C-alpha cells in the first residue's frame, strides 16, 4: 500500500543530458543518436528576446558557434537545423547511452516525469501533468530550458516535452520534441494568455479509486448519478466533462474495487458540493488530478 | 519558479539494483562493489515469518542457495553474512556501475529519495521523509523489499534506507544500510506500535519560506511571536518543538526573503489556530512537512 506522486526512474534520460552554449546563453540539450535537441532560443540575446527573427538569428550562426558539452567531453557539431522551435545539431558521435526512444505528443490531462537540468547536469525528477490549457505546473529556474519530460514503457523512453519558457504567471510552457509548443505559446518574451484551466475529472476519479484501494473510503456514499447529472456538477466546478471513453478507461479500477464508475462520480459530486469537511484523502485536503487511470493501475499493480 | 516534491535523479542507484532470490522468496538487492545488500527476511518462508530464528535459518543456507541476478547476468556468491537485519552477499564481480557512495543513518525529519523496485527492476522514484516516529509514508507493494532510499551530493550517493516491512497501518518500516531499523521495529510478522507521529515544524517553516519565494504570501501577517509562545501552540497541534538550532538552519531562507524566523512562526501559529480558510499554499490545502530547509534552498537555487 501507499500512494505517492511517483516519477519514472530518470536513468535512461540522464545519459542524454548535454549542455548547449550559443554565444553568451547556456541551456540543456537532449543527445539522442548523433543529434542534440535544444530550445532554439539558445541563439538569442536579451535585446532581441521581445520578438526575435529566429531565421535571421540562426543565419549569423555556424556549426562552430554552438558548443555542445557531454559531462566534460566536447561534441563536434557538423550540422545545424531549426525545426519549429528546436534546434537539431548533428554531432559527429552517436550517444553511446542512447536508450530505445520515441518522440510523442501527449494529450492534455496526460502525465509525465520531468528531469530538471542546469548546465547539462540533472538536479531532480518530478511527476507532473499537461494541464488542459497546455501549461505545466513544474519547478523550473533560469537555465532549466531544454529539460525534458518523458514516459517509460519497459525499455522505451517516449520523450514528450521540452521546457522552453516560464509564463509571467509562474506556470511553464514548452514544446514536443519536434519543436511544436503545446498550447498557443510562442518563444518571445511577451505577455501570453495561459487560458482557463480545468480539473482533469477522469484523473480525480482514478485517484478516488486509488484511495479506495489504499484504505481511504470515508468519501463513499449510498448515492449514484447519471453521466448527464454528473456533467452539470462538473461544469459548475470547472471540471472536464466526463465521456463514456473516460468511463471505459476507468473499467479496470472499477473491476478491482467493485465500485461502478457512476457510483464513484456520485462520491465526487458530493466532495465537490460539500468539500472535504476538514478531512483528507490519500494525505491530501484537495482533489488531485495528476494521476491518470494508467498511473493508478501501474502504482497499485507494480509494473517495472 | 514552481515548487515540486522533487526526488534526486535515480540513475546512479538503478545501476546497483539487483534481484535476490532465496528459496521461494524474491526481493531487491543493492550491488555496491563486490557485495550485495538485501533484507535478511529473504531466507524466510511464510510459516516461520511470525518469529524467525534468523541465525538458525541462515545456517541451513549456503552461498549457492542465494541467487543474485543483475538484469540478466547471474552473479557468483562467494560469501554470505548477516549484519543486524541485512545479508551481505560477497559476489566475485565488483559492480562496474558502482557510484561514489556512503552509508549514512539519517535523523528523523530528514528527507530522501526512494527508488521503488520489483525483481531488481526499478519502477519509480519519489521523495519522502523519515517521520519523527521513524516510519516512512512510501508507496510499496509485495516485492518492494530491498528498495533503497538515498540522497545525492555532487557525485556521491548516501544510501540511508532499505525497505523491509509494511506495518498493518499501511506505513513502512526499514533499516539503514548496516541493517539497523529506524525505530523500534523488528523483522517479524507481528503487530507493532508505530508510535505517535508529530509534524516536522522546521520543514513546515521551510515550506512557508518556499511559498513566499514563489509568490504565495496571503498567510503573512502583522504579528510576531517568541520561541516559547510558538512552542506552546506547536505542542497543542502535535508539532515538533522549535529550537534555536532550527531557527539557525532557517537563517539562509530568512535572509533571502527578509522575513524573521519568529515572524514566520507567527504566520504558522495563525495557520494552525485558524486553518487555511479554504485557501492553498503552493497548491496544497494542508501544511507540508516533507521539505527540509536544505531541500527548499536546493530547489530555489538550482544545485545540480
Ligand atoms: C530569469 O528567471 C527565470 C526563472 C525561471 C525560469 C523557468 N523557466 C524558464 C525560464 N526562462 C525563460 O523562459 C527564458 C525565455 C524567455 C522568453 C521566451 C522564451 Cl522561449 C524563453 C526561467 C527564467
Ligand atoms: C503482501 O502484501 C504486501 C503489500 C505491500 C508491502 C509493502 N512493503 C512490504 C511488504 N511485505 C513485508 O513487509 C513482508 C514482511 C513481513 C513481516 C516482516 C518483514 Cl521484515 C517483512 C508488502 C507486502
Amino acid at each position: 500500500s501507499g500512494f505517492r506522486k511517483m516519477a519514472f526512474p530518470s536513468g535512461k534520460v540522464e545519459g542524454c543530458m548535454v549542455q548547449v552554449t550559443c554565444g553568451t546563453t547556456t541551456l540543456n540539450g537532449l543527445w539522442l543518436d548523433d543529434v542534440v535537441y535544444c530550445p532554439r532560443h539558445v541563439i538569442c540575446t536579451s535585446e532581441d528576446m521581445l520578438n526575435p527573427n529566429y531565421e535571421d538569428l540562426l543565419i549569423r550562426k555556424s556549426n562552430h558557434n554552438f558548443l555542445v558539452q557531454a559531462g566534460n567531453v566536447q561534441l563536434r557539431v557538423i550540422g545545424h537545423s531549426m525545426q519549429n522551435c528546436v534546434l537539431k545539431l548533428k554531432v559527429d558521435t552517436a550517444n553511446p547511452k542512447t536508450p530505445k526512444y520515441k518522440f510523442v505528443r501527449i494529450q492534455p490531462g496526460q502525465t509525465f516525469s520531468v528531469l530538471a537540468c542546469y548546465n547539462g547536469s540533472p538536479s531532480g525528477v518530478y511527476q507532473c501533468a499537461m494541464r488542459p490549457n497546455f501549461t505545466i505546473k513544474g519547478s523550473f529556474l533560469n537555465g532549466s530550458c531544454g529539460s525534458v519530460g518523458f514516459n517509460i514503457d519497459y525499455d522505451c523512453v517516449s520523450f514528450c516535452y521540452m521546457h522552453h519558457m516560464e509564463l509571467p504567471t509562474g506556470v511553464h510552457a514548452g514544446t514536443d520534441l519536434e519543436g511544436n509548443f503545446y498550447g498557443p505559446f510562442v518563444d518571445r518574451q511577451t505577455a501570453q494568455a495561459a487560458g482557463t484551466d480545468t480539473t482533469i475529472t477522469v484523473n480525480v476519479l482514478a485517484w478516488l479509486y486509488a484511495a479506495v484501494i489504499n484504505g481511504d473510503r470515508w468519501f463513499l456514499n449510498r448515492f449514484t448519478t447519471t453521466l448527464n447529472d454528473f456533467n452539470l456538477v462538473a461544469m459548475k466546478y470547472n471540471y472536464e466533462p466526463l465521456t463514456q471513453d473516460h468511463v471505459d478507461i476507468l473499467g479496470p479500477l472499477s473491476a478491482q474495487t467493485g465500485i461502478a464508475v457512476l457510483d464513484m462520480c456520485a462520491s465526487l459530486k458530493e466532495l465537490l458540493q460539500n468539500g472535504m469537511n476538514g478531512r483528507t484523502i490519500l494525505g491530501s485536503a484537495l482533489l488531485e488530478d495528476e494521476f491518470t487511470p494508467f498511473d493508478v493501475v501501474r502504482q497499485c499493480s507494480g509494473v517495472t
